[PDB]
C-alpha cells in the first residue's frame, strides 16, 4: 500500500513536469498508486493545470501521509531535500532529469551521497555516467521519455525545401549559424526557414512533419529529445548533437543525423547545403530512415510504459527499512510554511 | 588632409567602445586627424560621457564633410552601411572586434566583399582567419587592444586562496564547474571565490591583482581579454580559452594556461584543484610568469601605439581613387533620420 508523490509548485511547464505526468498516468495505468502534491500555488489556475486522470493532493501543514510512502523527487527544489531531512519516515527517489542543473537542488555528490535516497532515476545511459563523473555514487536506474505519438511524418513539399531550428538554446549560435549558411549557399532556390522555439508542442510536430531538414541547436542534452522528435517527423538532422563528450552516449551516431562539434559553424552550413541538394535532386539523406526506425523501437509509449513498470517495481522491491516507524504508521507533513 | 570619423549612437558601454576611443587618441597624438561622429542621442548624458580629449562632430542632416574623409565602421550598426551606400564619396574602413557578430551589420560575407570597404582592421590573427572562413575576401590588418596600466600584480594572501571569475559568458556554466569543484575539492581550507561580472573595469583590475587564480568563462573571443587582464595581474589562468578551435590562434598554449575544451567540466575542477594545491604548498606555477612576459611583450599601450600608427598609415598609404569627386570637396551627409 504504497503511494508515489511527486511534488508540484506550479502549473506543468518544463519538458520534466509533463515527463512526470506520464510517469503518474504510467504507474496509475499498470496497477501502482502515484500523485501529485502540489506544494503551494494551491489557486484555481494551478489547480485546473493537471489533466482530469492526474490525482492531486493538497500540502497542508499537519496533514498525514503514511510512513511507507515515497516522495519523488525533481533535482532542484532544494526545499524539497531539506524540509524532508526532517523525518526518517518516507523513502526518497530522485527523478534527475536534467544532470548539469543537479546544482539547482543539492550543494554538491557529497550532499547526495549523504542524503537516504533510494534510487536516482534518469532519463539515458549518458545522465548515469555523467552524475557519477560528478562524483555521485547512488544506484540509478533509466526511464527514456517517449515521442508523443502525434510526431510523425506528413507528406512534404516537392518544390520548396523547409528547414525548422529551435533558438530554445544557443540564441546566439544560431544567428551565427545562418549567416555562414547565408554566406556559403550558392544554390538557386529560396531556402523556407522556420524558428519554432516559441511553438506550441502540437505546432513543433506540425512544423517538424512538414519540414525537410531540422537543423540542431541543442545543448547539455540527457536524452535529446528535439533531435527524437525531428526524427520521429521524418526529418533529416543536421547540427549539434547536444553532447560535448558523445562518445559517452550511443542513441546518436554518423548513421542517423550528420553532426558537428562545438564551434563547427563552417561545417554545419556545408553539411546543410549538402542536405539541400539532396532534397532539390529528390535523393533524400538515408539516415532519415535510420531515424525512424529508432525512435520506432526505442522512443514510443509502449516501451516507456514497460520502462516504467520495470524500474518502479525493482524499486518497490528493494526498498530501505524504514528507521522509527511501522508500515501503516501516520506521519504528520508540517516541513514547510510556504507564501 | 584626412579625418577618420568613428560612428557613435550611444555612451561608451562595450569593450569595443573604449577600444575605438583608444584608436581616436592614437591617431590624434602621432598627427593623425580622428574623431567621433555623433549620429544621435545628441543630449547631455551622452555628449559629457565622451571624454575630454576626444574630439566628438554631430550628425545633422544637411552638415558636410570632405569626399576625402573615411568612415571607420563597426562590423554592428547596419544602418551606416547602407545610408553610406547612398554616395561615392568618403572611404570606408571595418574596424571588426567580434567576428561572430558580423550578422548585426551586413546579411552575409557577399554584400561585405560587394561593399566599398578599403580594409577590415581585427584584434588578432585569429579573427582574420574567422572572417576569411566565412567567406571574406576583403584586406586585412590586425591591431590588438592593449591592457591598462593599472592591470598589474599586487601582493597577494598567503593564508587564503583567491580565485576570480565572471559570468559575462556562460552564466549557467560556471555553476556547473562550481558544483564539480565542491563536489570534487577534499582539502582542508575554505576557498574564496568571487564573480566580478558586475565590478566596474577598475574594480576587476583590483580583484584580479589580489587573485591566485582566474577561472575562465570565456567564450567565441577574438583575442580573450579577460584572460590577458588576469596574466597582467599575475593570476593562474584555468578554463575555457575562448576558441574552440585553439588551434587558430596563437597567443595562449599550454606554457601560459591550463585550458579545457568544451563541457570538460571535471577537468577544468581537476586543475583547479591542482592550481589551489600550487598556492597552499608555495609553489605557484610558472604559468603565471610566462603571462605576464606575454602582456610585457605585446599588450601593452607602446606596441598598441605603434601598430596604430603602422596600420591607418599604410591605409592611408592604399586608398582607392574618389570615383566622382575631388580631394576637399564637400559632401552633404543626409542618408539619415534618426529619432
Amino acid at each position: 500500500n504504497i503511494t508515489f508523490y511527486f511534488p508540484f509548485g506550479h502549473v506543468p511547464t518544463y519538458g520534466g513536469d509533463f515527463v512526470n505526468l506520464e510517469h503518474i498516468r504510467a504507474l496509475n495505468k499498470h496497477g501502482f498508486s502515484a500523485k501529485v502534491i502540489l506544494m503551494k500555488n494551491q489557486i484555481p489556475i494551478v489547480i485546473e493545470s493537471f489533466p482530469k486522470d492526474i490525482p492531486v493532493v493538497f500540502y497542508k501543514p499537519g496533514m498525514e501521509l503514511n510512513a511507507q510512502d515515497v516522495f519523488v523527487l525533481s533535482e532542484g527544489v532544494r526545499i524539497m531535500y531539506s524540509g524532508l531531512a526532517q523525518t526518517q519516515a518516507f523513502r526518497v527517489i530522485v527523478h534527475n532529469q536534467n544532470p548539469f542543473y543537479t546544482h539547482t537542488g543539492m550543494d554538491s555528490a557529497h550532499d547526495i551521497n549523504r542524503y537516504r535516497i533510494t534510487k536516482i532515476i534518469t532519463p539515458s545511459h549518458y545522465t548515469v555516467k555523467k552524475l557519477e563523473e560528478m562524483g555521485i555514487t547512488k544506484p540509478m536506474a533509466v526511464i527514456s521519455p517517449y515521442i508523443p505519438e502525434y510526431f510523425k511524418p506528413a507528406e512534404k513539399s516537392n518544390e520548396e525545401i523547409r528547414i525548422t531550428y529551435s533558438r530554445r538554446k544557443r540564441e546566439e549560435e544560431s544567428k551565427i549559424l545562418l549567416f555562414y549558411l547565408r554566406s556559403l549557399y550558392r544554390g538557386k532556390k529560396a531556402l523556407h526557414i522556420r524558428n519554432l522555439t516559441n511553438y506550441k508542442r502540437e505546432e513543433v510536430a506540425e512544423e517538424m512533419s512538414k519540414a525537410h531538414i531540422y537543423a540542431s541547436f541543442a545543448e547539455r542534452e540527457s536524452l535529446g529529445l528535439m533531435a527524437l522528435e525531428a526524427m520521429a517527423s521524418g526529418c533529416h538532422v543536421v547540427g549539434f548533437s547536444g553532447f560535448t563528450d558523445f562518445e559517452n552516449q550511443d542513441v546518436f551516431n554518423e548513421e542517423n543525423g550528420d553532426w558537428v562539434k562545438e564551434g563547427e559553424y563552417k561545417k554545419f552550413a556545408e553539411k546543410l547545403i549538402e542536405a539541400i541538394e539532396q532534397i532539390e535532386n529528390n535523393t533524400p539523406s538515408p539516415k532519415i530512415e535510420n531515424g525512424l526506425a529508432l525512435v520506432n523501437s526505442r522512443f514510443r509509449q509502449d516501451r516507456f510504459e514497460q520502462e516504467v513498470v520495470r524500474v518502479y517495481q525493482d524499486i518497490l522491491d528493494n526498498l530501505p527499512p524504514l528507521e522509527g516507524f511501522n508500515e501503516s504508521d501516520k506521519v504528520v507533513l508540517d516541513f514547510w510554511h510556504f507564501d
